[PDB]
């Protein structure tokens, strides 16, 4: 069980680095949250059908915040020397492709079992009602179910850092030009990713096989929410849509 190479500590610093400095963790969460009044996106008639509706005030608060948690997820990339050197319509593809899938992941380790709710952005604490009724519907549960099994895992800075660099380096989105350096960069990052697991000595037979099973839990919110983006749009005003909100996810 080999543990990561000099080259590889310099990658893994560099990420690292680059996750920290873009997850808005100065002020650690669980102090700066403020837990979104229950009041909203709480359904007025218990037995009216939910269906696939949306609560539009949940939607509105959702789009506010979710603005600067895109920008973050771009500044990441573009902290990324590897990153950086792709041409920009695969930087556009890539940033569009694991969007979600890193935010969703920087949530879910953000979960909190006393209170049941994620933390977004490290400053509004939701319910799974609260995200569901408010536009992702079953999606919510996905990211729920993910919180909940990831707090066992004690993952730390470096091990999100590079789960959000594997997602990133996805050679698989469609469009894409630069398929074989995109797929190297992200081996480098899954072999100095797999090494530090070894380094780090995690007590639980498998991790490492089943870290791999989280990073496919995560790639299933993407793409399903790529699917409940296209359901918003048609049950929501064209108003609450902010134009970088529109520009990812289009
Ligand atoms: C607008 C609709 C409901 C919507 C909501 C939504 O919820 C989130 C998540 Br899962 C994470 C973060 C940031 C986490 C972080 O970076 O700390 C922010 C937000 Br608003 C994601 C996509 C989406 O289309």
């Amino acid at each position: 069980k080999p543990e990561p190479t000099d080259e590889e500590w310099e990658l893994i610093k560099t990420v690292t680095e680059a996750h920290v400095a873009t997850n808005a963790q100065g002020s650690h969460w669980k102090q700066k949250r403020k837990f979104l009044p229950e009041d909203i996106g709480q359904a007025p008639i218990v037995n009216a059908p939910e269906g696939g509706k949306v609560d539009l005030e949940a939607f509105s608060h959702f789009t506010k915040i979710i603005t600067p948690a895109i920008t973050r997820v771009v500044d990441f990339a573009k902290k990324l020397p590897m990153f950086c050197e792709l041409p920009c319509e695969d930087q556009i593809i890539l940033l569009k492709g694991c969007c979600m899938e890193i935010m969703s992941l920087r949530a879910a380790v953000r979960y909190d079992p006393e209170s049941e709710t994620l933390t977004l952005s490290g400053e509004m604490a939701v319910t799974r009602g609260q995200l569901k009724n408010g536009g992702l519907g079953v999606v919510s549960d996905a990211i729920f179910d993910l919180g909940m099994s990831l707090s066992s895992f004690n993952l730390d800075d470096t091990e999100v850092a590079l789960l959000q660099a594997v997602l990133l380096m996805s050679s698989d989105r469609p469009g894409l030009a630069c398929v074989e350096r995109i797929e190297k960069y992200q081996d480098s990052f899954l072999l100095a990713f797999e090494h530090y697991i070894n380094y780090r000595k995690h007590h639980v037979t498998h991790f490492w096989p089943k870290l791999l099973m989280k990073v496919t839990d995560l790639r299933m919110i993407g793409a399903c929410h790529a699917s409940r983006f296209l359901h918003m749009k048609v049950e929501c005003p064209t108003e609450l849509f902010p134009p970088l909100f529109l520009e990812v996810f289009e």
